[PDB]
């Protein structure tokens, strides 16, 4: 039945009216489930007739997922709209997805420094480096907030790269002493971390319960919306770090068993619609792919800096590396580690 689609993508990555919006332009139903790590998507993939016809990982997987024949060519007879999509950005990725044959950039941010200022004066003192790794990285200074709480994402191919970063090495580095050196920083400030999660933290930023997250930028920014709306007097803000921060870039791509295909393009066109894909990045408040949709975003959103980088910040950004099975592995193997006491 080509009139229903099934879609698996981020949580909090999509506006409340997008899907009424396509449906009511395409008569499509859309069942869409939500996922908040590229690992989840990844074993549904991997596994294969993982009963979906869009998903969204991130560049780093997809290029990974490419090369293992995940994915179908794209029939971009079916996608009018793609010269819409910012051709500089389509050219970057050209690396994860040769001739941009299988995806489109859906939105991308950065992970950096959430946290509420009141909760972190109170516990740290005057002055905290919170526009520094230092304020996470450095024992003594995670050690204050532990107080009010610290969280990492549950994502160790994004987070382990932040401590080598920090380490002075290559965040794509496959050097196995390196990486041990990652996890050995990690496990130094593991007694001050809360937990590991990759979208609960949203809530607790909002709602006071924690007062910083190392998280997705648009993920810290609805926090903030969120703490504002709800008259509660926190405060969240977010910085990209004086030393740079990780980059990710979210694709949607189409199962090469999508049991709906037409309809899958038909969605990923939908998307690069200028007014959709803006009010889109207005909602979640990450930027867009989009060149088309970029007039029409909310200016308040546009010309701030943790969302819409200036030149120079983008200089300091790092992507994240199609991943060598070993290092993944000694990645994971860290992970488990450090998240258990």
């Amino acid at each position: 039945d080509n009139k229903v689609l099934h879609v698996y993508n981020w949580s909090d990555y999509i506006a409340p009216d997008t899907l009424e919006k396509f449906t009511k332009e395409t008569g499509i139903k859309v069942v869409y489930d939500v996922y908040d790590s590229n690992e989840v998507l990844e074993a549904k993939l991997l596994a294969g007739k993982s009963g979906y016809d869009v998903v969204v990982p991130s560049n780093s997987f997809l290029a990974k997922q490419i090369k293992a024949g995940v994915y179908q060519k794209l029939d971009k007879s079916k996608l009018p709209n793609w010269k819409n999509l910012n051709k500089d950005l389509m050219h970057t990725l050209e690396v994860s997805d040769p001739g941009n044959e299988h995806a489109i950039p859906y939105m991308w941010g950065t992970i950096g420094i959430g946290y509420n200022p009141d909760k972190v004066k109170a516990a740290f003192g005057d002055n905290a480096p919170v526009d520094s790794w230092d304020l996470v990285f450095k024992p003594e200074n995670i050690q204050k907030l532990k107080q009010c709480g610290v969280s990492f994402l549950d994502s160790p191919t994004e987070i382990l790269p932040a401590a080598l970063h920090y380490l002075g090495y290559k965040p794509d580095t496959d050097n196995p002493k390196e990486l041990k050196a990652a996890e050995e920083l990690f496990l130094k400030i593991r007694p001050y971390v809360t937990y590991f999660h990759s979208s609960k933290y949203i809530s607790d930023l909002a709602n006071g319960n924690i007062c910083v997250a190392i998280g997705y930028s648009g993920d810290i920014y609805q926090a903030k919306s969120r703490a504002e709306e709800a008259k509660n007097k926190v405060t969240v803000k977010y910085n990209i770090p004086k030393e740079g921060a990780g980059s990710f870039f979210d694709m949607v791509a189409i199962p090469k068993d999508a049991e709906n295909t037409e309809g899958a393009l038909a969605f990923v066109n939908f998307l690069m619609k200028p007014e959709i894909m803006a009010e889109i990045t207005d909602v979640v408040q990450f930027p867009n792919g989009n060149a088309a949709a970029t007039p029409l975003v909310s200016e308040a959103i546009r010309n701030d800096p943790g969302i819409y980088p200036s030149e120079e910040v983008m200089k300091k950004l790092y992507t994240f590396p199609d991943l060598p099975a070993k290092t993944q592995r000694a990645m994971t193997r860290s992970w488990t580690k450090i998240k258990s006491g």
